[PDB]
């Protein structure tokens, strides 16, 4: 049978220090997500480069990623890289408008304009919320 | 019809440059709702301090929670004229004498305004045992 | 009538996301009750260091030990009037100058006071040591 | 002779990793209470979905199970189990108020109020304190 | 040739002996230079509130933004004779109300002055938010 | 060895707020002194009732202290508070003569006239110079 | 010998009840000593506006400042007879021209009187910049 | 091969406490910087006394330091620390004209004019604009 | 318990501006009185148009108002207060006569003509003397 | 039996349209009543100074003072007869020379006469300082 797409995320700056001055974060705490195409393979991100989005996707070892499960999600990669020169995508700098870049994309013709833009929101940094983190939430969203 | 909430805030948030220190303990607030999609009713603060009042506060984000003895209990508190003009002492320090002196809740008796006085109290979070996996709630 | 205690805790806890990390030393400290049932007193820490002074702290879990010559020497300590008074020099570095200089416990000989001086300073734990069966007490 | 009553507990996510960073545990450290009414058979324990009670009794074996001894525990096991679909039993989801659910349970007749409380409180997962458990306490406990 | 900016303000500080305090939430203009190195053009602010008034403000540090949809609404807006000389009702409360009132800029739709007059228009920053490592826009 | 006295200054009514109008500060701007005996405890400073020295020492928390180091005025302090009943001192109202005040009390013999006097001098509230303090002054003088 | 020294002062103050507003910009005035202990020449102001007289302001709290280049011209223009008696265009305009068109000090070039009329010419101070730390001396 | 010198700086007085008052910040919040010459050896910083620059060199260690990357200063402090006496220097108290200060230097004479006193406009503490870093900005300018 | 009522003052004209010139004020210098029912709520006032009172009573809130304490003005404005349509009164044009407008009013049946008479004479607008309020006193009477 | 005074007043006042303008320097006035109830004793002014004359000036406002030296003085002072006749030299310039050859009161000393003339003696206000909160008493 075919190779099971495995889903992960990582987070940077996260770390909350807990001493006599209280609870001590980096505001620049953040989690990325990856995918690995098969068991043991390099987990593919998309790549930051000066803390902003460069537009393209890159393998990212060096990193410690967390397993997820989302059955969308693997549906939506199992289309993406069935693409010959999936690897060599090159959004624009920034990637600002996420809805504009799936719109205007015709590099993944095996994709819809609402499933592209879904996973590029999935793709996509998002901000840990400092204080629901302090709460003990995950205080992840856009 | 009547719906129970809280809400969590910061009251204290130190910046540095790229960094963010708060306290230890976190403050958890109590409100109430008297019909589905209404304003959320709360023990009003300002400068820190309890003024006595009560005030809607939508602007937070409240999460629902279930206590049936709480619910009969604001039942019978809004159930009063100008229950909402309610002014409590300044500070709101002895909730056991608030409570014995009210002359402003007659179907009320004086352990059970006292119990939902204590309910709508703002009660402290040890953010350290919430980190670990308890609600420091105190 | 005098019992001596010991209570031990992390001083930094670094948290992530469903995950804690601790120094691979965590920290004993050392106090006495003068009575059954009175308060433990302790040598004070803030911001990490000896402040000098000696303080109640109740709200700590602490545990019984026997060291029959340590109550001799807080039997001779506590006999003499402002011994919960006592100011040491800040950060409490240098114990056995501490000891020689102080003329607040005539008492006690500068051998003496130094003895109980290092069984009261706080101790680090190796953890790692203490996980595999040992006390890491240094 | 009557065939006798195993205690057993086993922990999840209590593991605690030493290396150049200090000591790593997860905040989920938890330990769970089970029983086998004979020796060999399965042991049967409070099941869990989500990390929140379900109210239903459940075999579990492919986790790694340790004996305990309680005497006064196998003689209220002897008892619950000598009901009949005491298996089938399901109790109030989330089980939040031990008291209530042995006060208002009629099905185990031969157990009384306080004697089913004891049990239930035995039966209910305990969370590891990892500030005891890195000094080498147990750190189970409520 | 058209060029867009904003500038951000705090319209109150308080003073104490070595120490400022400032609101929660901070000031954000918007402004417009017609060609490379011209003066940048904003909506005059007098008293703390919209005068309704046009005015050059150079002495301000602006930083470039990019909006096409903004540069095309410029471009017809100052296209008109007299648009500098332009002066809206006092405090612009209603931007809706004043945009399908307007006879001024006849090549300008009803939905698209407003949507203009709504872009030109100062907005809070959240500071606390803004120092989290948002942008407290509002 | 012996607890340690600390310095302690206040403002009241020392606000310049800086708007669209200008710098508006309050005339009543002013700056008060207060001392504790030993780390933690209470800040004792003369009381003031309808801006009007009352004669007598308080101790006045609810406020906001900050530290200051002055050698000469601990040693006076240390000598002023080595006599029993030195907190119900009462002064004469308003407390207008400073100099006649120390001259005839007879209640502090460990302390010399001049000494007295100078420590009366240093607990004394002072004026706020608005000119100066918007000039990034202290403007503190008697 | 020669002393040089500043003044500040704000030109107006509002006075509410229990109030004062002050301008975000106070003035900075100028001057200099012949001798140690001898009195403090300064450009005089009438009505808030320079008159082009020179004269002695005692009455002011002055603090010394050093300005070797300062000196160096200020002993060049009190070694002229009746260098007390100048009297410059009144307001002081153009203070550019007033040095190219001065005839009273031949031993000072042009650029050196104009550089020196501009020392003593008053500077304006921003409040606000100064209590954050700066000095406004604009 | 040779030993890497790290850059470093801390601030004083930065802090910004968020309380129902608003947004609070201390006046004399400012900038330091620093350097090592080895991995795990002192800090060394310029001098400051009554918050004026004392023109000497010193360790302080006692200070949380977070580092930063300038492959000019590196190349700067590699020619500074190799004259003899380094440490000692002594410049003008106050070091309020730095042009002139490295204009008549005699003591560095690997180092050109311009580069000492590029190197000294980068040792120099650089006030923090409150303004700015209430706006999220470092607010770091001379 | 019920809702407290909050005195309050507010001043026009009042500004005086001390230049080279001296000391300028404006003549129409005034005091202007109101209260609020509920912690904030609007401040109500007696109405002036043309510098007149039109007899009416108003909601004032553009204006800075400051809190001053009264116990008997408190009593006296919750009898006016507890008055069906108090809001909706109309006192004679110009309020000249306030004994005549009090001892003919029978819109307050709860209130005593010394009474409304004192609560007049304390809404009533007073002018500021100019020579005294140069002088740092309140000018403030009738 | 005797009481001190003193009364405030400006000397100028300068009108425009719904404008008034004042000196920076207003003037305190002082006087004395030998019982109470009976007339409060001034230095007469005519034409803005000093006539050398003592009158009775009870049309203005007095507020009462306490200096246990002056009402000794004032004692001494008005137990001559004719005190009130007194006719001091026009304008009263010399203070210390017309306490020097005054000869009618011998129960007076030169220093106390000159220090109960410097009493009496009308004193400036600086209406700056007194607006600030402070007593602009000169």
């Amino acid at each position: 049978s075919q190779a099971k797409i495995s889903l992960f995320y990582t987070e940077e700056h996260e770390i909350m220090k807990f001493s006599w001055r209280g609870v001590t974060a980096d505001t620049r705490a953040l989690r990325r997500f990856g995918f690995s195409l098969a068991a043991g393979r390099s987990v593919w991100t998309l790549e930051m480069d000066a803390g902003v989005l460069t537009g393209r996707l890159i393998r990212l070892n060096d990193e410690k990623w967390t397993e997820m499960k989302d059955d969308k999600i693997v549906s939506l990669i199992e289309k993406f890289t069935s693409n010959k020169y999936w690897s060599k995508v090159n959004f624009p700098h920034g990637m600002l408008d996420l809805e504009e870049i799936a719109a205007n994309s015709k590099d993944f013709p095996n994709m819809s304009e609402t499933d592209l833009c879904f996973l590029l929101h999935w793709l996509n940094p998002k901000k840990i919320n400092l204080a629901d983190r302090m709460l003990g939430l995950s205080g992840v969203q856009e």
